[PDB]
C-alpha cells in the first residue's frame, strides 16, 4: 500500500455510502493502465431485491464513481445476496 | 477458430440449453490455461426474477459446467434484465 492508492480507496468507498440498499462492499480492487483506473468490486444487497432493480443500481453506482474520479476508466460491480458464500 | 475450440463452445450452450429461465447467452468467452479451461459468459433474466434466484440460478449453472467437462477449472455468469444495453 501507498498513500495515493488510500485516497482512491476513500472515494470509491466514499461513494458506495451514498446507497442506502448497497451492503458489505468487498473483493474492491483498483488496476492502474498509464493514466486512467479500472475498478472491480462485490456488493450485496436484499435476496428479493429485482434483477432490474440491482442493475439499475450498479448502473447508478457506476455514473457515480466517473463523476468522482476524472482518472476512472471503467468499474464492474458484482451483485451477490445478503450473507451470500461466494 | 479451430475445431476443438467448437466442441467446447457446443458443450457449453448444450448445458445452458437445459435452463428454461437462461436467455440470449451472449459474450461466451474461452481462456485455455495449461490443461484447464476458464469460462465466462453473459446470461439475460426476467427482469422481476430476484437475485436470491438468478444467484442460485449461476451456482447451478456452473455446477452442470464443470461436471460436463472435466476440463472446465471455472465459470463466471454475469446476469442482466431481458433486452439489456449493456
Amino acid at each position: 500500500m501507498k498513500r495515493t492508492e488510500l485516497d482512491m480507496y476513500d472515494d470509491i468507498f466514499a461513494v458506495l455510502e451514498r446507497f442506502p440498499n448497497v451492503h458489505n462492499p468487498h473483493r474492491v480492487r483498483i488496476r492502474r493502465v498509464g493514466t486512467k483506473y479500472f475498478i472491480e468490486m462485490d456488493i450485496e444487497v436484499d435476496g428479493k431485491m429485482s434483477v432490474k432493480d440491482a442493475h439499475e443500481l450498479t448502473v447508478k453506482i457506476r455514473k457515480e464513481m466517473l463523476k468522482r474520479r476524472d482518472d476512472i476508466e471503467d468499474v464492474t460491480i458484482h451483485v451477490e445476496p445478503l450473507g451470500n458464500v461466494e
